[PDB]
This record gives structure tokens, sequence and C-alpha cells, in this order.
């Protein structure tokens, strides 16, 4: 076990699918998985293993920003022998192009965490997706008939952001989704030497304000979760 | 409701105690709390709303790290009339006279996050408690017969620091515990016009280790968080 | 003798109060202590030590700024055996509900310096007084008669600051009073192992021009001045 | 013409190659390119324009270090109506496993400039190449034949640093190779709304010292010439 | 009257010598002035006006450290017509070669502050002297048979810094002599369009423990006040 | 040889003028230098040798931006003997004051480079020249009768600034000229123990235009390398 996973080394596969949501977890458990057991429950953060098309996943929660995520990933790693995180996320959009269930796959991700700028120095670390995974994501998009954007997300401190200005900033620059949490995975999966994507449904947008309630974030994203599980079997061969 | 709190004005008392893991929470409802309904469980953030001593008062899980716990505390203040938070965690010390199993006030929350930076043009916001309700906590521990140390905490980023050395400076400047929320808490109370406090019991010392029974630290837990409730009816009057 | 005070050991009590103007020492003496003697003439700072109500006190001004500050409070603690720290000095206040002769208490000081950010890694430091010195301030007004208000105060660097939107965000944020020394106290009190506080009065309002006259700021004074000597008596139990 | 080149719309193709070096533009004009012309020589700055396998290309040298790389590529962008710029660089390797003449693809440009933090409110941007682009280069240089690694270079400012600890967090981070402007052409890029990729050639160790001499930079890095060049026609289809 | 300086235009000269040490500025005014008046008493910072040679010269005290002598030397700019400042002081050296009693001139000072930042958009403002004050205080010197130094101050806001390992930068960068204003009063003379110089004599050296008399210190002292009175008149051609 | 010098030491004088365009330092050497000879074509950054007067005088371009000159510079003072750099430039007019062919001395440097906060410990190093060197400078230009200006540049990384507001903020601080070089120089010369000066010719408003012809600025030109050369015979005494 590890301070916040009470799970043995074999207990997950080595790729965990990660939305934010724990209760997302147990859907995709549920929905996409066959003979899937709980593997751990400690502050509710559930997470499951089965399999997929006879393929070793597990699935688990990592709760809400760079500090909760990093603790699941960095004991999923070190501990776990978990080779690959794919977070499967929501997030907001500025662009006016970018549209809700839009799926958006962060080849980077930008942030005005401080996390990143600790671990290097105080320069700019660009937190970065593995570039296979990355090409695994979008040919099976592609084959699923599912249209996905690669480039940049931006992993926020603040969900309420006082610096309204900055979504102009991010508009600017590009910026596909806002979320909170991959610039964190991909600055873990750095540190601590594994490999990582995020994959993200916009859920918000936040210029037009409209947005998805809890239940549909909770149980009704599903092309990201299909194009994950099957960016993993692209990977494996 | 909000999109993290589904749930509707007046089913949250105006004062919420808040540990990080939600499971946590359920336990305190059911040990401390009469008539106790569950009124939250998106994302497995189970939050609970009963009496105590007459009083009415909520209970419900933050997350761990400052962003998730900004989540929270923002939408209860903002959407839910709530007026007082009380985070009720664990800490790790460094100082060698801080012993497991302290009670911990922080009048003060130090950080290595930039969320204050970025509200307060970035220069050193004193990311403070409500000093009222810091003294409500003092006076109810001591009825109680409890010691409490009052002080800065420090909330970190990450829980994996890449930094030892930090600890050494944490040692040197006199932080009672180490924690992942309370200046997060401390600057959305002070952005949104609310009061709050975090109170925790030292579960470990970061660097060596000392002996205590699982009855000895239940115990002690269970003492913050009558500290916390009695402090309540303090401030009432 | 140290670099800025030509005293010894046993010269200066454990408390030492401080004005900024040095002007105040010789009065505060005067009007105040019982039996006082000079004991610092170095650069113009007088230094006195007497007793208040048998109590041994010392006062002398701290100079303008927090490098200034910080000198005299260093020197005081780690080569005159002081303890505690009184700092008793005006502040301008950005709050419309915070008026003029107002008595304020710095649990905490935010700051624009780089002294704390030099002494702490970079991080955020928050620079926050001593608890019970707080709380004695507060009781020892409350028996004069004067609430006290409680919270941050801000230690600016430029008096004549060019960045006038600052207080506006110091108002949204609740800061008290505008001073220039207290974060750089509380950050000497931290770095060597001591307890301080700051005390101010309310001298006038940034944005606006409103007066006083000669005879309430001296009463306003010498009230602070009473509660800073009551507040010792009473942290002494 | 523009403050730096003095040529008119339509003498650039829409995608330039460039190194920094204006020597290696003239020695890829003569080599890979038919027809070739000069189209600048403004500070020595050589740029031609020409074919290749019938597809107007050029190739323009852009200097040392961000701010020289981001003077012309802003120029090329927006008065010449270029859309892709490919640099052809050399790099220093950190990493014991990356060799002179070794080849790498740079998906991500992290640096220590200023100029993103300039561009992003402070922030952390991930400065990234375009995928489709990065993906080019790796299918080019498969059917070439060519290894090449993806993943990080870093932008030096100096290339004589005086921070030599700073190589061993870059080893740490997994950085490919130490250059002096791919995280400067990323930013120009998304900041003028073009695409850009940064390929290099490992030309020293940092390490080991071995460091290949100027001729050979200028006239013998012909692997990433092909990939690049390869990699054009990839995009067109 | 301002703030700090009870006083009305007129009462200074536009030129205006200060010392750190307010004691200073009465000897100096007894010692070199001819029929000098007091214009200020204001928190006993003693001013004086009269004249040198025929020409019209003020002495008052700026008080320790930046934020001190920001305020006096602005109030004396905006509202007194001063044009010069030359602060005349003491430094600590850092140079082998740089000696007890030595003079030296800050054409430049470094600093630690952030005032400067503040000011000028989070970037790097070059804090320098006037360059003709710099060569008429050269030359003044020389005139007197004292050859003086002239690089580099440092400006610290912490005389008693806990980064020891700084003094070991500032050697290598060539410092002439640390010290706690002369940035502070430069980003004034700049802020403001007027003009300034900061003119130290070497009063020990921070790592050794050297000494000197009382009466080498008041020939040192005397010998700086001599340079500074006769520069200006240099100044005026 | 260096990487970027294909010289052997002594091919340079022990002074280098330094345009920033290759091509320029030709015209310099063909203009003012007798018996010159090219001593470097690396990367086409021309560089020469000849007399002045007799006098064995260098003069090579550096390239745009502080990245290029730094790696220039560096390797004229650490292997070629080089102990003084005198850049010889163009630079633009934030001051309504200063006039198209205007001769500006840089006594300092501001940036918003990170360059000098990386070698400086993230403090405020204040990048200046030699002060010997301005003053032979000035005093050489009093003997051409021209009436040089002596204050601060600004060294620029981005030419194309996103921050269109700082040139107002340069302006209201007084800066006489905006290049990409100067600050970048000065801090070679510190850490490596040189000497460097930066004259610039303005050759642009960056806000108004005015009018003049190309003799009179070509002229202008040539009375700044005239004021370079001349200053050095005046050093040499
Ligand atoms: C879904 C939305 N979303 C998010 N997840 N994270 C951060 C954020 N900021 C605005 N909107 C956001
Ligand atoms: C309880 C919490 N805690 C801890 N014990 N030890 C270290 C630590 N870092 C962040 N939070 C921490
Ligand atoms: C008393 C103090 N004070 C003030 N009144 N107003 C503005 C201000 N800035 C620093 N200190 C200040
Ligand atoms: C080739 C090498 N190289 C470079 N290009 N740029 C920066 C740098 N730092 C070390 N070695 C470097
Ligand atoms: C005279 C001044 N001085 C000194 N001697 N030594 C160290 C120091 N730090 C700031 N100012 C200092
Ligand atoms: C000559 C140079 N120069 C200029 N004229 N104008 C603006 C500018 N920014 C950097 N360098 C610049």
């Amino acid at each position: 076990a590890t301070p916040h996973i009470n799970a043995e080394m074999g207990d997950f596969a080595d790729v965990v699918l990660m939305p934010g949501d724990p209760l997302r977890a147990k859907y995709i458990a549920e929905t996409f998985l066959e003979d899937a057991r709980e593997v751990n429950n400690v502050r509710g953060m559930l997470g499951f293993t089965g399999t997929y098309k006879g393929r070793k996943i597990s699935v688990m929660g990592h709760g809400m920003g760079i500090p909760s995520c990093s603790i699941y990933t960095k004991e999923l790693i070190t501990d776990f022998g978990v080779k690959k995180i794919i977070r499967v996320g929501s997030c907001g959009a500025v662009l006016p192009h970018v549209k809700l269930r839009d799926v958006v796959i962060g080849m980077g991700a930008c942030t005005d965490s401080k996390v990143n700028r600790i671990r290097f120095k105080d320069h700019d670390f660009a937190a970065i997706a593995d570039f296979d995974m990355v090409r695994n994501a979008v040919d099976a998009a592609k084959a699923l008939g599912i249209d996905a954007r690669v480039g940049n997300l931006f992993s926020a401190d603040l969900f309420y952001s006082p610096d309204g200005e900055m979504f102009d900033v991010m508009e600017k620059y590009g910026i596909l989704g806002v979320e909170m949490e991959a610039a964190g995975i991909y600055g873990v999966a750095a540190e601590f030497g594994a490999k990582a994507l995020t994959i993200c449904t916009v859920s918000d947008h936040i210029r037009t304000h409209e947005q998805t309630t809890a239940a549909e974030r909770q149980t009704t994203f599903n092309d990201m979760i299909k194009i994950a599980l099957e960016s993993v079997l692209l990977g494996d061969k």
C-alpha cells in the first residue's frame, strides 16, 4: 500500500485511465471493462482493474487539481508498476470554434501552477505528453470516426479565476481547453519516469457559460473513453 | 446547484467543517451530528447537514490540495450562504518539539502555490484565519483540557516534494505543520468576504518517527472535531 | 554592543516597544515608564529602559521601512535577549468602514518587499504576529473601552507607490492599514525565534483628505501605548 | 521589404527551412534545391528560394538566439505569407545515450528565456511544435531509415551558462538537446498565427566535451535536411 | 510641507547631501557650510541649508534602507525643487583589493529590493547615477589627492542576510561596496526626473574584522564630504 | 579556434568594436582601418583586424540579441585576450527630446532578458559599462564637436514586442535608446572580468517619425565610429 492507495503491486494494470471523478472511474469500469474488480477506495478515490478486449486495464479517479492528481500518479508510478497514465477529463473552452462535447488531446499543457518551476529551477518546463501516446489517440479517434483536436491545454489552479483577462491570453495562444491537471501529470511523468497523455471532453464554454450537468460529466463522455482504450491497443502493437 | 455540489440554498448550515477525505465527512456526521442528512454526493465528495447541541452544522469533504478545496469553499460561500469554513485535517510536523497528536491551529498559512500571488498582484498576501474563529478554537480546546499550538501552517502543492531542503526552511521559520489546503482556503475567504480557520492534528513527523496507538490517534482526531464544533458555539455567543 | 546599538546584554528588557519616529521613544519613557534610564543613542535612535507597574520595559525607535526595523529587531533579539517586540505606529486606511484614529492590530502583514521571499526560497511566507500577543492587545484594548480591529496590515516598501491600483486590491482583500514595517518585523521574529506584534492607529485615509486635531492625535497615541503596555502585563498572565 | 529582409511577397515559399547559420542555408540551397535564387542578404542573413522535387521551398538563416530568430520568423510570417517554419539546427546533448550526429525532433521546447512569460502573463506557456509537422518529420525519417528521437529541447539564452547544475536538471527531465531557438520560434508561431517545428543534429556533448568543427556544422548535417524536406512533401498530401 | 518634511519651497537648495545617520547632518552643516539655517526637524531628521564657497547646499539625513531614503528623496524632488541628491555614507567591501577607508563611487547599484521591479514591469532597471555627477566626484577626489574607485554598489534590504553565499556572487561580479540605499535613490531620481550619486567610504570588510581608529574615520568622512561638495562646484562648471 | 570563431590567439587586437551587422564590420574595417585582414568568417560573422592611427584594432559583428552577442564577447575575452568591447550600433528613441542622429552612450543598460538574473541569484544586477571607457567616449565626442548623451539603454529580447505599454515605462524612467545587446555584453564583461561600452546612434523614434537624409544618417554613423576609435586612443593614454 501507499499513503493514498490501499493496494499491492499487481493490483493495477500497467496502463491506468484516470478521470478526476471517482464516480466516472466506476462508470468506466462498469461500462467498458470486463471482470472489473475494485482495487482502492481510500478517501473514496475509487480504482478498478479489468480487461478491455482481453487487455488488462485499470481506471481510477485522481481528484481535482494538480496537487491531488500528482499524489495519485506518483504513487501509481513508484509503487504499482504503472507505465502509462491516460487522463480522461473535462475542460472549458475559450476558442469560439470549440464546442461542448468536442474531444481535445493535450500534446502540451500550459499552467499557472508553480509545480514545474519548483522542479525546473524556476525556468520554463514545456509540460508535454508522450508523442507515441498522442499519435495512438489520434489514430484511434480516426478509426472510430471521432473528431479530435491536438494542441495545448491550460492546467489552472483556480477554476474560479480572479483574472478573467487571462482567458483572452489563452485564446490568443490557441489553448484548446482549460482543465486542472495535465501540466502536473506531465511533470510527474517526467520526474518519476513514466509516460502520460491527457484527453478531455469540452464540458463548459467559458465565454458562453453553457455547461453540462454533473450527471452528464459523470456518465456521458463516452467518445473520449473509447479513444483512450483503443489507443492503448494501438500502443501495444 | 453548482457543477461540483448538487444542492440548493438552505441545504448547508452557515458553518461547514471540512476534512479532506469525504469518508471522514461521513464519519464526522455520524459520530457528532444528530438528524444528519446527506446533501451532496457529486464526485463522491460527501456532504452532510445535521445538528450539534441544537445548532445546525454541515460537514463536507474538500479533497486534497489548494485547487480542490478552492472550488468547494468558493461555491459554499457564493452559492450556499456559508459564512464560516473550518478545515479539520492532518498535518506533518517539522519541529522537534511538535509531537504526534498535537493540535495545531493555523492562524496563518505559508504556501508554495501561486494562487495568492495571482490574486494579489504578485506581492505577498499573508494568508490568515479569522481572528475570532482562532480565539474560539483556542478557548474550546482549553475548556476540553487541550493546549493547542497556534501559528503558521505550510500549505504544499507537492506532497512528494522534489525539494527536500524546504523542510529545513520550514523548521527554521517555525512552521507548526505541513498540509495542503489552508493558504488556499484563507485566500478564498478573503477574496469572497467570508471567514475561515484550519485546525490539524499531527499525523507524522516528516523526518523522524515516534510511536502512538490507533486508539490514541483516533481520540485526538475526535478532540479536534470537538474543538471545531464547540468553537462554533462560542462564536454564536 | 552591536553595529547599531551601543549597549550590553541586560540593558534592554525582554519586551521592547518600538515607534517609527525616534522622538516618540523619549516621550513614551517620560510619559509611561518609571525610573527610565538611557540605554542607546547611536544614530540618534534613543533607547530607554524603565518599568510599567513594576514590569521591565524598553522603548526605542525602529526607523522607517522594513530594512531599518529589520536591523534593530534582529540585534535586539540576538544580542540583547529580547523576546517580544511591539511596534506602535501609524497606518493609512483603504477600507471605507475603517475610520481615522481606529486602532488596528496586525495579526498578519502582507508586503511588496522581497525580504521574506529571500528567506523562504521564493515561496509565500505568511508574516504573522504571535497569537497570544494579538489576543493580549485585543483584551487590553477592551478593558480600556476601545474596540480594536484585528486582521492584515500591508507593509509597503514605497510610501509613494507608482501602482495606485494596488490600493484597490488591498481593499478587496480586507487590508486594515498600510504601513512600512510589520511584515519585516514578523519575518525577523520567525527567523530568530522571537515574538512580535504591530499595533497601528489610522492616521489618514489613502484616498481622502480628512483631518485630525493635535489633541486627538496625542490622545489616540497615548491610547495605543496604554494598550501595548497593558497587553504585556496580560501576557505575563 | 521588412526591417531585416529585403524581399517582397512571393519571394519566399510558404515553407522556410531555417538553420541558424546563413552559410548552412547557402549549402542547403546549393545541395538540395534546384534553380535556387538568393532572395535576401541584409545583415548577411542569406535566404534562398528554389524547388525540391518540384515543390517550392525556401531556406534562410535565422542567427543565434531567441531574439535573433524571433525577428526573422515574425517578418516571414507577417509580410511574406510563410505558413510553416522548420528550424534545422544544432544542439548539445546532456543524456548519456544521446550521441553526436543523432537527430532530435522537438515536440516541445523548455527555455530559460523570459519571452514566453512576457507573452503569457508570467505563467508557463508550453512551447510546442505543430503536431502534424512533428508526425510528418517522424514518418519522413522512418522512410529514410534515419533514427530520430521526439521530445523536449531546451532553448538556452546562454551558450556559456554560469549554471552548470542546470544541466543535471535538464538531464533529469529528459531534455534531448540544448539549443537556442525553438521555444522562441514556437512562441512566435503561436503569437503570429503560423506553424513551426525544430529538428536538430547533436553537434556537441555537454558532458564529454566532444564537439564537431565549424565546417562540419555548416556542410555535413545532411540527414536532418532530408528529413525536413521530405516531411514537407508528406504534409502537402 | 510634505508628510516627512516641515518646510516650504525655497528652504532647500537644489543640491542636497544626505548621510544615513541623521546626526551627521548637523556635523556637515557646522563643519563645512557657512550661514547654515535649520529647515527641518520632523522625526528628528534635521535638515540645514547654507553655502559652500558661495554655492547654496542643503544637508539632511535619509535614514537606513531603501524605503526610508525613497521617502525623503521623492519629497525633496517633487515638492522642494531639488535637482541633485548626493548620498554620502559607509559600505562594506567584498573584494580583497578594496581596502578599509577607500572611497567608492556608485556609477550603478545592484539590489535585492523589489522596488525597481515594481516600477519597471518586473524587468531589470539598471539603477544608475548621473554620469556628470560621477565624473565630477572622480575629478574632485583627484584634485584632493584621492583615487576613488567607480563601479557597482549593492544596495541590500537585509543588513543581516540569511544568504551568505550572495557575498561571493557580489565579489565575482565586481561589486565595490555593500550599502542599503543607492539603488533606491537612483530609482527615485529616474522616476521623478532628477539626478543622484552615492559616494561611500569602506567601513569594513564583510568577511574579516579589521579595525580603524576614530581619528581615521573622521578624516575619511571629512574627505568624502569635501569630495561631494567640490564635485558640486565642478558640476556648476 | 572556438565553435563560433575560426581564429587563433593574436589574430584579434585587445580592443574589438562590434556592430550587429557583419557587413557593417566590413564597412568599418574598409573605411577606418589600414592594413586590415579578415580574421573570422564562421557563420558569416565577419571579423577584421587592422590599425587606426598606428593602433591595432579589431572589428567584428555580434549578431542581433543578447544570446548572440553573449557568445562572441565571451569567446573574445576568454580565448582571444580581448580586454575591451565597444558595441557600435543603432537604437530607437522613446523620449521626445532625443532626436534622430543623437549619439547615445549606455553607461547602464536595462533589460527584459533573464540572463543577468541567472547570473545574480535572481536579484537586480545593474548592467554597467566601464567608467573609464565611458569617459574616453565622452571626451572623444567633445573633441569632435559632438555632444553625446550618457544614460540608460534598454536591451530588448523582442524587437516586435507584444507589450506596447513598456515603451511608456521606458520613457517615464528616462531610457535614452532601445537596442538588443548592451545589458548582455555588460553582463559578460562582469562575469569574465573585462570592460565594455555600448555607443548607439538613434535610427528611429519608436512612436513618431522625423525626417533626415541618408547622407546625414551615414555621417552620424561615421561619427559614432570615430568616437569609438578615438576613445581607445585616449584610454591608451
Ligand atoms: C472543466 C472546466 N473547467 C475546468 N474543467 N477546469 C478549469 C476551468 N476553468 C474554467 N473552466 C474550467
Ligand atoms: C499529513 C499531511 N502531510 C503530511 N502528513 N506530511 C507531509 C505533507 N506534505 C503535504 N501534506 C503533508
Ligand atoms: C500612515 C502611513 N502610511 C500612510 N499613513 N499612508 C500611506 C502609507 N504607505 C506606507 N505607509 C503609509
Ligand atoms: C549547439 C550546442 N549548444 C547549442 N547549440 N546551444 C546551446 C548550448 N549549450 C550548450 N551547448 C549548446
Ligand atoms: C557598512 C555597511 N554595510 C556594511 N558596512 N556591511 C554590510 C552591509 N550590508 C548592508 N550595508 C552594509
Ligand atoms: C534600432 C533598434 N531598435 C529600434 N531601432 N527600434 C526598436 C527596437 N527594439 C529593439 N531594438 C530596436
